[PDB]
């Protein structure tokens, strides 16, 4: 599924992370842009041999499972294809566990890189929410 920018804002908003640990929605609905485009089906392969899954792109080798990340951890306790899926509960709810593991919304690369210290409510301008 591919999110309207609005329409991800509500159902992240919906699903409780509109200032989840002090990040408001905005954080949330940039870091998905730049890291998944707002396409849910998103995966990107590492060198590591680990891969990225889903709107906010979660990690094989510490925090779900996809059989063939050698050495790795399913910290969130769901199979990666799990965060495919058109409803974004299983992101939200291993983001939350992500985002309070001690750094913050800085495990999102394209996070640190792309939305902190930006106008990051820019995202959210203009929906109902
Ligand atoms: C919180 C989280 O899993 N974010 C992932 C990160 O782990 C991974 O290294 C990166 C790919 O370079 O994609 C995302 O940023
Ligand atoms: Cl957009
Ligand atoms: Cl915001
Ligand atoms: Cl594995
Ligand atoms: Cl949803
Ligand atoms: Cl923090
Ligand atoms: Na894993």
């Amino acid at each position: 599924k591919v999110f309207g920018r609005c329409e991800l804002a509500a159902a992240m908003k919906r699903h409780g992370l509109d200032n989840y640990r002090g990040y408001s929605l905005g954080n949330w609905v940039c870091a998905a842009k730049f890291e998944s485009n707002f396409n849910t089906q998103a995966t990107n392969r590492n060198t590591d041999g680990s891969t990225d899954y889903g709107i906010l792109q979660i990690n094989s080798r510490w925090w779900c499972n996809d059989g063939r990340t050698p050495g790795s951890r399913n910290l969130c306790n769901i199979p990666c294809s799990a965060l495919l899926s058109s409803d974004i509960t299983a992101s939200v709810n291993c983001a939350k566990k992500i985002v309070s593991d001690g750094n913050g919304m800085n495990a999102w690369v394209a996070w640190r890189n792309r939305c902190k210290g930006t106008d990051v409510q820019a995202w959210i301008r203009g929906c109902r929410l």
